[PDB]
């Protein structure tokens, strides 16, 4: 079967971290959508002009609302991009086939939006070179971040090839995890966001979102399906680009 | 030797298309600064707010301008960058070692700035699916354009992978060549841009800087050395990435 696949970049990042696996998902027939968020990739605004998570989620939100009835697609998120997912399946639960968490954060309906971020937090505390500033926007004070060069290098990009580190440094930009923002959130709904059928993939050889992370979201928020890729590193759509292409496949011809 | 190599996109593009030519350069030993001009890869500008290639250029004026005296740079410039390279010279000739033109415009002091590029449209005067608008500013209609997709596949990325052109489709951005301007700047001068040494480097499988063209800009404007690439395509910072940083390291050690 063919899909409409609409994947979602991590913050600081923006569309062009797939620009392997866009080309290989249409080499088996499917399209494919590549957001750039609010403030990310070549969006035009800065991340200062932005005041929340659902506000850095715009892109995705007009996307989904420029669907027809019955068209469906199936999300795929990288790293924090499963907030984005929670985030869009609260308001367009119907046009959503499946969400994909690939080495994501995996938002809960029983405890706050901020709750899976928190934990990241204690189990990767030091971001290294990762720089921190702050803006205001609509009366919250709001941490920014720029991720570190050498934070890129070992923990994200790890395995990379020296090309698509280079791409990380000229094109990651200024962003923010809102998690202040997201603590007083409305929670995320049992009857949008907890209906949809959530398939989860991720790597033990990660070395930002560790197996402990992940192994304890697995455990908070049981997924409707797992599928662990071995070996590869934090960007496992640039190091194991064809073993996620075959995942989705598969998700494409059992979710619709 | 090592040098301080200054790479320089051409229009609709960035600092991105530098990706892989930066990490080789820097494997040799050189210091490299990939730039985005104004309105370019991630930079915050929107092509609407720039009057003119001078004010396109300001990133690569103000960059010069932050070296300590007595350090000098090779400049590189793809495609367009070439006329930035000219008003680059008139401003910082003494910074400058030497300048390199890859698949590049190859602007004069005889003719006026938009000489080479009337020629261009004369040699390629059929842009596909290029789109076009028009905006004002400090009082003059600009034309801007939009590179087409098919244009890219099949002129400037003829024989990239398809995660190369993915990269371009996602980043390419809303541009313009300024030609109008150009057409009434004053012409660059020969103590300034005349001054510097040239090197010519070029491809005659470029699908859109056609040997026509090429060779036409090498017999008006000599240049002090030029190498033909063979093979490749317009993208030989893609295609051909292991010669261009030869070349380089050729002109690293004539020039300084």
């Amino acid at each position: 079967a063919f899909a409409h696949f609409v994947l979602i970049h991590t913050i600081c990042h923006g569309a062009w971290i797939w620009h392997k696996l866009k080309p290989l998902l249409e080499a088996l027939g499917h399209k494919v959508t590549a957001l750039d968020l609010a403030a990310s990739g070549v969006d035009p605004r800065q991340i200062e002009e932005i005041g929340s998570f659902d506000e850095y989620s715009e892109p995705l939100l007009t996307f989904l609302e420029a669907l027809p009835p019955g068209e469906k697609v199936i999300l795929v998120g990288e790293s924090c991009g499963g907030l984005n997912i929670a985030i869009a399946a609260d308001k367009y639960c119907e046009k959503i086939a499946a969400a994909v968490f690939h080495n994501s954060v995996l938002p809960d309906t029983e405890h706050c939006p901020s709750y899976v971020v928190d934990k990241l937090m204690e189990v990767f505390p030091d971001w290294k070179d990762t720089t921190y500033f702050t803006y205001t926007k609509d009366g919250k004070e709001i941490t920014g971040l720029k991720l570190g060069f050498t934070l890129l290098r070992e923990n994200l990009y790890t395995l990379c090839g020296p090309e698509e580190y280079e791409l990380a440094k000229m094109l990651t930009r200024k962003g923010s995890l809102f998690q202040n923002i997201l603590a007083k959130r409305p929670f995320f709904t049992k009857e949008g966001y907890g209906s949809i059928k959530k398939i989860y993939v991720w790597t033990d050889q990660d070395e930002i979102f560790l197996p402990e992370f992940q192994l304890w979201q697995i455990e908070n928020y049981k997924p409707d399906k797992v599928y662990k890729v071995e070996g590869g590193d934090h960007k496992l759509q640039l190091t194991k680009t064809k073993e996620i292409a075959e995942i989705l496949q598969e998700v494409a011809d059992t979710y619709n």
